[PDB]
């Protein structure tokens, strides 16, 4: 006793991609015309509260981005990595151990839409 059949298929194309990261904050550089990746990266402020008194027309603020040596070494110097509010790049950041940086970036908004007060 046996048996047999057919059939048939086709075929097209397609890509890839990878899905990892959790750590400490969660974070997406973005330091391009058009980027957004995976980045661990955290903003601190000095005082969320403050002003000044409609007296200046534009004021400044650069909070500070903690990321692992390793993670910060995947990218370059400059990376502007928006976190929580907008891409910030960091000047430079030197770890003592268990990849622990920390400096104070700039500012930094996307080409994204978003609305204003």
């Amino acid at each position: 006793m046996a048996d047999f059949d057919n059939l048939f298929d086709a075929a097209i194309a397609r890509a890839d991609e990878t899905i990892r990261g959790y750590m400490g904050t969660s974070a997406t550089i973005t330091s391009g015309e058009q980027s957004g990746a995976v980045i661990r990266g955290v903003f601190d402020d000095p005082e969320n509260i403050s002003y000044a008194g409609q007296g200046v027309r534009v004021e400044g603020s650069s909070p500070s981005l903690f990321v692992r040596t390793d993670e910060v070494r995947q990218l370059r110097r400059g990376d502007t990595l928006t976190i929580g509010e907008e891409n910030f790049w960091v000047d430079r950041v030197s770890p003592d151990d268990g990849g622990s940086c920390h400096l104070w970036l700039g500012r930094g908004v996307p080409p994204a839409v978003n609305r204003r007060r």
